[PDB]
């Protein structure tokens, strides 16, 4: 029936140098003395000070070709592991789709967008003086560099479902759905069968909608037949996806997402590395100051905006239709 | 030393 996959090990991207960047701080803002005409009308006067700022804004040149490396580098491996979702389609054929051991840094994380990436060097200067006044013009400078090079432009971002165990979206009936496919689909192309699995909740499931989760290898149990699908997590109620999960939940990664907003949502857990998905119709309100696991999302047009009392988190957002996804996983349903 | 200079730190 299928075919047969072997574990190549994975080509390294062009590791980020995460280290820590110092600048040296601005000049002390010398008093230059009115030059005193007298021996002005002659021919620490602003020759030298202005000598020393043209020295400073030399260096300051230097380390912001230092940032923009490291920002380019980190771009670089953002770009090699989270790539946009219309290359995944030529991946599942060449030697990187099972590609993301649990030892490599990227593991369960998830693109669900693009947006400011925080640059994670350091771009920690060694100010030690006690509110000495600095030069109006080195530091001025210093100041325009450590807020517009410190936050990288618009990156691909990383869900990382490995620690919030809880993918709770909220918003429109299909467009919460663009987004759940997409970094499902991507969730499906980097990590093998048998390192994760995907389950399924929903009342209209053969219908096409999520009916191309239909060839999805992931969707399997070890040593049951079920006449054509091997297991096929995709069902109709939770508890009875839960008896089907019931021998599989007791590490191989689980990815559930749920489509009803009711019929007992989260009846699973409250597990000890299952994470669920589930969309909701409706915001809580007043949450209790949410913990970093298990999130609250909404999405909007292009938006998929966190829940912190917006911070929006995303700013253009990665949506797969729904052909796109079949088509993923079709290419996919060759190999094992 | 100029006066301009203890002037200005005074100031």
């Amino acid at each position: 029936s299928r075919l047969i996959f072997e574990h190549q090990r994975r080509l390294t991207p062009p590791t980020t140098r995460k280290g820590t960047i110092t600048i040296e701080p601005p000049p002390q803002l010398p008093r230059v003395v009115p030059p005193s005409l007298l021996r002005r009308v002659l021919p620490m006067r602003t020759e030298e000070v202005d000598a020393e700022r043209a020295d400073y804004l030399r260096y300051l040149s230097v380390v912001r070709d230092n940032v923009r490396a490291h920002a380019a580098e980190q771009r670089a491996a953002l770009e090699w592991s989270h790539p946009e979702p219309e290359v995944l389609a030529t991946i599942p054929g060449t030697r990187r789709q099972w590609e993301r051991d649990p030892r490599d840094r990227d593991f369960l994380v998830l693109r669900a967008g693009r947006h400011d990436v925080p640059l994670d060097a350091a771009l920690k200067v060694k100010d030690t003086a006690d509110e000495i006044d600095l030069e109006p013009v080195a530091h001025s400078a210093l100041r325009g560099l450590l807020d517009v090079q410190r936050t990288v432009r618009d990156a691909p971002t990383g869900l990382d479902v490995a620690k919030l165990a809880r993918i709770t979206v909220i918003g429109e009936a299909d467009e919460a759905r663009a987004a759940i496919r997409a970094w499902i689909a991507q969730a499906v192309t980097w990590h093998d069968p048998t390192m994760l699995g995907v389950a399924l909740a929903a009342p209209d499931l053969e219908s096409g909608d999520w009916s191309w989760l239909k060839w999805l290898p992931h969707v399997d149990v070890p040593n049951e037949a079920d006449g054509v699908g091997p297991a096929r997590y995709l069902t109709t109620s939770t508890a009875e996806l839960r008896e089907r999960l019931a021998p599989a939940l007791a590490l191989k990664h689980l990815l559930v997402v749920l489509d009803d907003p009711d019929a007992d949502p989260d009846d699973i857990a409250r597990l000890t590395g299952v994470t669920v998905i589930h969309r909701t119709t409706e915001l809580p309100n007043r949450e209790q100051y949410p913990d970093p696991e298990r999130p609250i999302l909404r999405v909007a047009d292009g938006r998929i905006e966190r829940w912190q009392v917006w911070q929006p988190c995303v700013d253009v957002a990665d949506a797969m239709s729904a052909a796109e996804a079949a088509h993923i996983a079709r290419r996919l349903s060759r190999w094992d």
